[PDB]
């Protein structure tokens, strides 16, 4: 069950943010920093992934398109998990990403 | 509570790929058998019975080892898809 009460809870912030206003299903890049810079303030990048999350997090406040999809919201969670999550320190898979 | 989610999903990934061999990688047979038992209670709604079938099919079929973290959390978001009621009318076909 903690895997289903995870995943209901990624369905809970995405729904948080996307049902603000506009189009339910999707998500501006600039929301989608938001959402990440506020839900996981707590997480910061690992030893060789440091330049990677940077480019990422930059891409997001440089981009500024609203067809942001909860796979691409998900994914997004997914990089920051292989930059900021110890587990996936020495993966030498570079972010998909 | 979506740090304490997204930890809980890796922590499943670590379970499951952490068994033997490639602590980065899992193998389809691997996936289909952490969604069935994590997501049992999870099932696809109206309008997503033949995607869900499909899917969860392609699992079954296909055998291949190469599964990574982002295609695995790519699995949880189609799952979301198919069986969330959130995404009932989302005229957006899984990617997926």
């Amino acid at each position: 069950r903690p895997l289903e009460q995870a995943v209901a809870a990624i369905v809970c912030t995405f729904q948080e943010y996307a049902g603000r206003c506009g189009d339910k299903y999707k998500l501006c890049q600039a929301e989608l920093k938001e959402l990440l810079q506020k839900e996981l303030a707590t997480w910061t990048p690992t030893e060789f992934r440091e330049c990677d999350y940077n480019k990422f997090m930059s891409v997001l406040d440089t981009n500024k398109d609203c067809e942001v999809d909860f796979v691409e919201y998900v994914r997004s969670l997914a990089c920051l998990c292989l930059y900021c999550h110890e587990y996936f320190k020495d993966c030498p898979s570079e972010p998909p990403c």
